[PDB]
RNA sequence: UUGCUCAAGAGAAGUCAUUUAAUAAGGCCACUGUUAAACGUAGGUGAGUCGUGGCUUUAUGCC
């Protein structure tokens, strides 16, 4: 049967400066917009969280097609052809060429 | 003085009276703009009115 895992996770309190918007001028301003009650809330992109999850998968030793160098800051592909059967990355996050 | 010399085709008259291009018609039925992504890191400003009034020590600032 089809099974789904939905979840809302709440992070710990602290100072935050993540996923900044365009660094126009000298300021590095946050990614902010409207939320409930019509007040301004700061946002963090979901692509960053997906990248963090993929990096966790890579660091834990699971076989992933995309590998982060952590030194040259370049993403390298283990195999040009995407194989979701073998790679955790392709199975979970999908792919598109 | 020219086969010439002169020489009005002239006077008057409504193309009129009447007539629906009318009756009827669905541009209709179907369509995902699908799939993937770290913001990394450095780019600026245009425009009035004129002589103390409630607080506060003139002071000097609030409305």
């Amino acid at each position: 049967p089809n099974y789904y895992l939905y979840g809302t996770v709440l992070t710990r309190y602290g100072l935050a400066s993540l996923n900044h918007d365009i660094r126009r001028g000298n300021k590095t301003i946050l990614q902010k917009g409207y939320w409930n009650n019509g007040k301004i809330h700061s946002f963090v992109g979901s692509s960053a969280i997906r990248w963090a999850l993929r990096f966790y998968l890579q660091k834990q030793g699971y076989l992933v097609n995309r590998v982060w160098d952590e030194e040259e800051h370049i993403n390298r592909l283990t195999s040009e052809d995407f194989d979701p059967e073998k790679f955790y990355d392709d199975d979970i996050f999908g792919f598109a060429l």
